[PDB]
């Protein structure tokens, strides 16, 4: 007699992420008065 018997399994499994966010923000406001007299400003950033 002879038996002969053989199993090979291979399993392979690859993920990838990329994840790329940027956002920027400004907002300004201004109110001026000359003559009573007066400048006022706001300026802001996010």
């Amino acid at each position: 007699e002879d038996d002969l018997k053989t199993d090979f399994y291979k399993d392979l499994t690859s993920l990838g992420h990329n994840e790329n966010q940027q956002g920027s923000f400004s907002s300004q406001g201004g109110s001026s008065f000359s003559v009573y007299s007066s400048k006022r400003s706001e300026n802001i950033n996010h």
